[PDB]
């Protein structure tokens, strides 16, 4: 790779060297609960060996209906070490789109708890069904498994919205985000990250791997504080949180005198204005994050230390072994200045949809600037500036 980060490994594979290195560490947190990384992986060890022996292998895809919880990051990271990709199905969308991703995934298992087996039975699910906090698994063996496995392997399948579709990730884009993480963000163990997003959000695979491939501590946060402002930033200062990510819309109702301890604010998911980027980036690093679910994050800005105020903000340039093309209709590449269709190529790119190969054809093109890949057509509009940056302009 142009960028060095742990090639050949799968993401289960870094949390357990973090797991090795860090054991007695803070890994996460959940109210009034918390795991050391040893004890997260020594549990998650446990339900792996019990996924396996109910079925899942390579690229088994798994619905898990649960709660945001210690339980929810088990069963991921479960998922992953017995060699299956996980689909998470967040159990407030509505009932006729749980359906929709049951039925569209085709998945032979749903892992959930007691609080949530009603409504698995209420939209009529007739798969395997774990009841995780049912399931007696103290008793297992909590070594690592080492089951066979590929950075090609898919990692989860995450729906998005015609129909939602089925977007296929595989473990080796994460593994470049760790490195991504460590070399521009500079997480270490001593980070405290927060979880804010929805687990069917991908901003939530980035939160949860960004603490735990680097030995650092996941605070996932509750609905009782997220739904209160002060109730936020009480949490974060009281735990010395250290970086945590939003959407621009949250961002702008905080108050930077109430947060103490973030070292890095990182907004996703739609544009943040230039005064709310001059609010914040004297205060803290502040770092606009852009991509489509079909990469994860495929460029950033960092706001600029120590300038005076910017009047637009840029969404940056290509993470590290990622390639940013704005194009024409025809796929020509256009000079600087010039509005074009956001195109990515590169190690995080998305196999494709679910069961959707002319669409996945459609979308997914053949990179005419790197034979041999592919290359996503993102439909939004974007123009170079010649400092390099990248100004995002809307949809096409
Ligand atoms: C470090 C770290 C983690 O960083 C990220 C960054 C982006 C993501 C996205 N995958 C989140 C997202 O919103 N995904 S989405 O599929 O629901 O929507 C993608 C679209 O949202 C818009 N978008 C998305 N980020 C922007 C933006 N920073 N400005 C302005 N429009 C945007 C663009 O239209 C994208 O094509 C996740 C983690």
């Amino acid at each position: 790779a142009l960028v060095p980060y742990a090639q050949g490994k799968s993401i289960h594979q870094l949390f357990e060297e973090q797991a090795e290195a860090f054991p007695d560490r803070v890994a996460i947190v959940f109210e009034n609960r918390r795991l050391s990384y040893q004890e997260l992986n020594r549990k998650a060890n446990q339900l792996a060996r019990a996924l396996l022996e109910k079925g899942v292998q390579t690229d088994s895809i798994v619905g898990v209906m649960m709660e945001k919880s210690i339980e929810n990051v088990i069963a991921i990271l479960a998922v992953l070490k017995a060699g299956g990709a996980y689909v998470p199905i967040d159990i407030e969308y509505p009932r006729d789109r749980i359906q929709y991703i049951l039925q569209d995934s085709q998945t032979k298992i749903v892992l959930t708890q007691k609080s949530v087996s009603q409504l698995v039975h209420d939209v009529g699910y007739s798969g395997e069904v774990v009841v995780l906090d049912e399931e007696q698994l103290d008793a297992r063996e909590t070594a690592n498994l080492h089951q066979p496995s590929k950075p090609t392997d898919l990692a989860y399948v995450i729906y998005t919205s015609g129909k939602p579709k089925g977007t296929m990730l595989e473990h080796k884009g994460i593994a470049n985000l760790q490195s991504f993480f460590q070399n521009s963000f500079g997480v270490t163990e001593q980070d405290r990250i927060g979880l804010f997003a929805s687990m069917s959000f991908d901003v939530s695979v980035s939160e949860m791997f960004m603490a735990l491939l680097s030995g650092a501590s996941l605070y996932i946060l509750s609905k009782q504080t997220i739904h209160d402002f002060a109730a936020f930033e009480h949490y974060l200062s009281e735990n010395e949180l250290t970086i945590i990510t939003l959407p621009p819309t949250y961002l702008t109702h905080l108050t930077p005198e109430r947060i103490t301890s973030l070292r890095i604010m990182i907004t996703a998911g739609s544009a943040s204005s230039a005064p709310l980027v001059n609010k914040w980036k004297d205060k803290l690093r502040y770092i606009n994050a852009y991509g489509p679910t079909e990469c994860l994050v495929a460029t950033i800005w960092e706001a600029p230390s120590n300038q005076l105020s910017v009047q637009s903000v840029p969404i940056g340039k290509p993470i590290q072994n990622t390639h940013i093309y704005i194009v024409n209709e025809d796929l020509q590449l256009l000079p600087t200045g010039s509005e074009g269709e956001l195109c990515i190529g590169g190690v995080g790119l998305a196999r494709g949809y679910w069961n959707r190969p002319d669409l996945t054809a459609e979308k997914f093109v053949d990179n005419p600037f790197v034979p041999g890949e592919k290359m996503y057509r993102t439909g939004d509009l974007a123009k170079w500036l010649t400092d390099g940056t990248i100004e995002f302009l809307g949809r096409i």
